[PDB]
């Protein structure tokens, strides 16, 4: 099983200056709880953004630099590897990733940030009529989460 893993704002920023515009650790414990124990794949700027592999979960991560060896991670170098690798692997970020693989994916986990933040990497535009809401549920405001997020679960239509 092929899924995007990301949150997004309302205007589909995902990225300031290679890091994620809102500070929510929710979204972050959503990401923890889906991709334990399964694979992430990931494109080396976002590596680089996270700076050591996730524990507990198989880190991949797609480079040019054939330099790349990374004590925890997995290198592969084209797109195509990736439908190699068994189990249930999401796609991860960033921006050049979501871009190559939102048209190949079988679902989408979604978190909308319900906020206008300063982005510079973007999710693509996608439309409902091609995606179907398999869930969606509100993040619960705390002290420590005090940016509205919708978590969705969107499937391909057809
Ligand atoms: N909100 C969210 O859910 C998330 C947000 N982000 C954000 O996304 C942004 C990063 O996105 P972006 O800057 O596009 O970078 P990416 O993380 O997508 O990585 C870009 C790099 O990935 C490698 N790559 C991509 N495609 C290929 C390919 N087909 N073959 C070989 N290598 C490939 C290249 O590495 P190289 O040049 O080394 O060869 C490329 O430079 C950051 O701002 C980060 O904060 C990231 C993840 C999640
Ligand atoms: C771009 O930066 C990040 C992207 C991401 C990627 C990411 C974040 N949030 C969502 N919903 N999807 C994603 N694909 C993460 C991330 C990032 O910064 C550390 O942090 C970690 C937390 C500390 C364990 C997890 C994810």
């Amino acid at each position: 099983t092929l899924s995007i893993l990301v949150a997004h704002d309302l205007q589909r920023v995902i990225g300031f200056e290679n890091q994620l515009p809102w500070h929510l650790p929710n979204d972050l414990k959503h990401v923890k709880k889906l991709s334990t124990g399964h694979t992430l794949v990931m494109g080396r700027k976002t590596f680089e953004s996270i700076g050591k592999p996730l524990p507990n979960r198989r880190n991949v991560v797609l480079t040019s630099d054939t330099s790349f060896n990374v004590e925890g991670v997995d290198v592969i170098h084209s797109i195509e590897d990736i439908y190699q690798l068994p189990g249930h692997v999401f796609i991860f970020g960033g921006q050049t990733l979501f871009e190559e693989m939102i048209d190949k994916v079988d679902d989408m986990y979604i978190t909308v940030i319900e906020g206008k933040f300063r982005g510079d990497t973007f999710f693509p535009p996608y439309t409902f009529e091609d995606w179907e809401v398999a869930s969606s549920v509100e993040g619960k405001l705390d002290e420590k989460n005090t940016i509205p997020h919708t978590f969705l679960h969107l499937i391909r239509k057809k």
